[PDB]
């Protein structure tokens, strides 16, 4: 058994149905199990041995992802460029990767060129007919279909997904990431539309979806109008979506007239979401279907809120990323990292056999950022006794100054303790270059006739601390707010960003 294990097994389930659907080809188990066993014999007759890095630049077609498993299935090292990185961002990439073989989808010819004069690398091959190299599709076609049994380290890295640096996954914890998908997704076979690179996140998410005996529903991005199409067409059961697209699939006007049946669940997340926007988008699905998930290429999944937990009447939980998965453990933890008791706002730090195995070539910061078992993941966020998490908002809620976190608040209850202050609200502006600075506003109480500006920010400087007083300090007669009552804070920030004259 193991990764690769669970991956055939869930084709050989699901031979007669679809595995691999997209606009342009469509594959079932059978036929797509064959072609990855065909690739891999290709592959391995070009000269491929375990541990051996092959660097691929495609798109989300099929061959990528028949390519994606065979390149694991004989546990070389798959490193996945996605399209979207910058030359010299992939330069770099395949630099560093050591790479014995270089994979390249025909009509990205133009690139590879450019890639491969900076760093010439044997072996390339294209995923059908092209200028460089051969043509992989055309090898494997004159190939037998034998299976290809799983040979080597479950514990070794076959996958590298790249962010300055590149996460080295191996099938142990691989396999431990499609466990969580499960719970979090639900079981059975699932109608998976995957918009996300194959060359990462999406290349996972197409492995889990075979995995479990489903179909792969591939698409090259996310567009509102597609994918409303897309999802009523192939009667897809989940879209994964960044937030963002979400709120595009919420506000496009042609929602009202797509067939949505079909989704049992909209897995969400990648990126700070927008409570007010989510809400918007729940009352328009008109159903339980939106599912957060919090999530990382170092972390694995760590949490998730589930559907109902959206739209229960006792609780509002639209700030959350909800609670740990099975096998996870979630510390809070200080700048210098001991434990923070629950309700307290910290480093999230976790724990589960899902962790990366490392970043490629980088021991050293693999070391500062997995600290005995534990992955320390720089966002922060606290606890609550139900289980539940919370990440601040680093637009209201963090400032940076020096490289040490300012929280709002904190200053806020401080300002408005002088008697002389009845309300603050405090916010981080961007100052020079990219450096950030505290910035306060504060409503006089009753009575109060001139505010002493300077013993205000004494008291932060002899209460807090230094970096914690406030750069900048208006007194105003109020603070607008939005329609749920939460101070503007981005209207504060617009407003004096733009008067730095």
């Amino acid at each position: 058994m193991g990764y690769l294990h669970r991956v055939v097994e869930g084709l050989k389930a699901n031979a007669g149905g679809e595995a691999l659907v997209s606009a342009d080809r469509r594959l079932t188990g059978a036929e797509t199990l064959e072609e990855i066993h065909r690739t891999a014999r290709a592959l391995a007759a070009q000269g491929l041995r375990p541990g051996d890095g092959v660097v691929t630049l495609h798109g989300n077609g099929v061959e990528a992802v028949v390519l994606r498993i065979a390149v694991q299935l004989l546990g070389c090292r798959y490193a996945g460029l996605r399209p979207v990185f910058a030359t010299r961002e992939k330069a770099n990439f395949l630099a560093e990767a050591e790479a014995a073989a270089f994979v390249y989808q025909p009509d990205m010819a133009d690139e590879a060129a450019e890639l491969l004069r900076e760093v010439p690398t044997p072996r390339v091959l294209s995923l059908g007919p092209a200028p460089l190299g051969e043509d992989l599709v055309a090898l494997a076609g004159a190939q037998s279909a034998e299976p290809v049994e799983f040979t080597a380290d479950e514990r070794a890295a076959t996958a590298v997904g790249f962010t300055a640096k590149g996460v080295c996954r191996a099938p142990f914890d691989l396999e431990a990431c499609l466990d969580a998908s499960l719970t979090i997704f639900g079981e059975g076979p699932w109608r998976f539309l995957v918009c996300i690179p194959i060359a990462d996140l999406g290349g996972e998410m197409a492995e889990w979806t075979l995995a479990a005996g489903g179909t792969v529903v591939l698409r090259e991005d996310f567009e509102p109008a597609d994918i409303l199409a897309t999802i009523g067409a192939e009667r897809t059961t989940h879209v994964f979506c960044a937030p963002g697209w979400v709120y595009q699939l919420a506000e496009h006007p042609a929602l009202a007239d797509a067939d949505l049946s079909s989704l049992t669940q909209i897995p969400y997340g990648g990126a700070p979401s927008t409570p007010a926007r989510i809400a918007d988008a729940l009352e328009k699905l008109g159903r339980p279907l939106l599912v957060h998930c919090y999530g990382s290429q170092e972390g694995g999944w760590m949490t998730w809120l589930s559907a109902e937990d959206h739209v229960r009447a006792d609780r509002y939980l639209l700030n959350s990323v909800g609670k740990a998965l099975p096998g996870t453990e979630i510390a809070i933890r200080d700048q210098d990292g001991a434990d923070l008791p629950v309700g307290t706002v910290g480093e999230v730090c976790v724990r589960s056999t899902m962790l990366m195995r490392g970043y490629w070539r980088l021991p050293e910061l693999t070391a500062k950022t997995v600290r005995d078992g534990w992955l320390h993941t720089g966002d922060l966020g606290r606890l609550d006794t139900e289980g539940y998490l919370y990440l601040v908002d680093r637009a209201k809620d963090v400032i940076i100054v020096e490289a040490y976190n300012v929280y709002s608040q904190e200053v806020e209850h401080v300002l408005t303790g002088h008697p002389d202050v009845r309300y603050a609200a405090v916010v981080g502006v961007p100052d020079h270059d990219t450096t950030e600075a505290v910035y306060a506003a504060v409503v006089p109480a009753e009575g109060v006739g001139e505010i002493d500006v300077d013993e205000l920010r004494a008291l932060v400087r002899t209460t807090l601390g230094p970096v914690h007083e406030p750069k900048h300090l208006d007194v105003v007669d109020t603070i607008p707010t939005t329609p749920r009552g939460k101070p503007d804070k981005s209207a504060l920030r617009t407003r004096w960003r733009a008067a730095q004259r």
